[PDB]
RNA sequence: GGCCAGGUAGCUCAGUUGGUAGAGCACUGGACUGAAAAUCCAGGUGUCGGCGGUUCGAUUCCGCCCCUGGCCAC
């Protein structure tokens, strides 16, 4: 109905940016990206009263955001920075080649997708680009942008676009960019699944050392962060109804030999879930000692009583250990898993004394 | 859109090793009164946001959502 509105308004609207790529990808998102030559707010808030659906307006700004069914829709108008501006001045100003491109909505060409540095190319030879040598000065968050894509999407970075990374990197240029673009980009790799591979090129380039004051790599925490992955993977597979968010525990585990002040600052950066700042204040002191219990542990009850009260990441942490292994998995899948009929416990019944008592009963059926 | 708080009676507010809930003023009834108020005895003063899951048992552990305020990414 786009083309159509826009049809009548004599206007040309694409949809441009990463959903394009992921169009292009097979990726179906319900985040569309729309820019328009002419006023995209008129455009919007017609395309909103004919669905007759609320508008949410931003004149400033020049865009409009409104939401049909469960598909949520950005109009922007074309600007050649961040006289009215060509598409094209609109797709120069972005970050790479392959979110460069754009995908006409306008019923004559509908279809065509416009791709004038040759995107689609780099889309398919599984290269990240950038358009100008200029790109990672403009804008140092690229920097980290293009590691996070060539993770997601396993693409490699071109000889040009590498060099100039490289060197925007040796000008410290990342300490100079906004604090808070970078740890929300750090936020935004640390949802991926592949965020491993972005961890190895954030290793490669060492942008983490610029970004994290103090971080400096070791083969020990990489091997953590292999073991990690078979633990997540593990996991992932059988227990995949209990899933929790794997990236801070690989986090975790980078700056698991900082300082605990750097710690708890970069953190509270992050801003970390609360299970993440307690996992973390346990790992950093009481995990230690709670091993040292776990190699004394006879008996199931103990280990019970030492497991079950933990969260899911400690225990997926104590996978880490070769020797707490096989007991972590045997608590997991066999362990806490119990009951008692009704006659029984009807009997146990006869305030926290009945609780000690099942507790009693609980380590009389163990060992 | 991300996060931090806050959600407790009509209103204003505390509460951790899960184990049988609280304050200050409105609420009902009776004693009291010509009527009313005060006051006394008392006692509602509540599925402690909503829906699932774990647990013998969840205001608490978790997950998904509702509401309000504040930091922002926009
Ligand atoms: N710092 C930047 N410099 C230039 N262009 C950018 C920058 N940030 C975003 N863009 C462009 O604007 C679009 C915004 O999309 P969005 O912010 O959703 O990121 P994305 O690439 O779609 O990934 P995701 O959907 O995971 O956020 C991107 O497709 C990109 O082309």
């Amino acid at each position: 109905m786009v083309g159509q509105i826009a049809k009548e308004m004599g206007l040309r609207a694409y949809i441009v940016g990463g959903v394009v790529r992921d169009i292009l990808l097979g990726k179906e998102v319900w985040d569309v990206d729309f820019v328009v030559e002419g006023n995209a707010i008129e455009l919007a808030k017609e395309l909103a009263r004919r669905h007759g659906v609320n508008v949410h307006p931003f004149p400033e700004f020049g865009t409009a955001h409104l939401k049909i069914g469960k598909l949520k829709l950005e109009f922007a108008t074309a600007r050649r920075e961040t006289e009215p501006a060509s598409l094209k001045e609109d797709l120069i100003r972005r970050d790479f080649t392959i979110n460069a491109m754009a995908i006409s909505v306008n019923l004559e060409d509908y279809g065509t997708l416009i791709d004038y540095f040759g995107g689609l190319r780099d889309l398919k030879d599984k290269v990240i680009r950038v358009l100008h040598p200029v790109s990672f000065i403009e804008d140092p968050v690229r920097i980290l942008r293009a590691l996070r894509f060539a993770g997601r999407l396993n693409f490699k970075l071109s000889r040009s676009t590498e060099k100039l990374l490289k060197q925007a990197v040796n000008l410290g240029l990342l300490k100079e960019a906004p604090r808070g673009r970078l740890i929300n980009e750090i936020k935004l790799a640390l949802r991926e699944d592949r965020f491993l591979e972005i961890l190895e090129l954030y290793r490669k380039y060492r942008v983490l050392e610029e970004i994290i004051e103090g971080f400096q790599w070791n083969e020990k925490v990489l091997q953590k962060l292999y073991a990690l992955r078979k633990v997540v993977d593990w996991h992932a597979l059988e227990f995949s109804e209990e899933r929790i968010d794997y990236g801070w525990l690989y986090l975790l585990i980078l700056i698991s030999n900082l300082d605990y002040e750097r710690g708890k600052h970069f953190l509270e950066e992050m801003s970390a879930p609360s299970w993440v700042r307690e996992t973390y204040k346990f790992m950093k002191f009481k995990l230690g000692s709670l091993k040292e219990e776990l190699k004394k542990a006879k008996e199931n009850y103990e280990v019970y009583r030492l497991l079950k009260p933990l969260h899911t990441s400690v225990l997926l942490l104590l996978m880490l250990e070769e020797e707490l292994k096989e007991k972590i998995k045997l608590y997991l899948e066999k362990l806490r898993k119990v009951k008692l009929p009704k006659e029984k416990i009807e009997e146990l019944k006869k305030g926290k004394e009945l609780g000690e008592r099942i507790e009693e009963l609980k380590r009389e059926i163990m060992n």
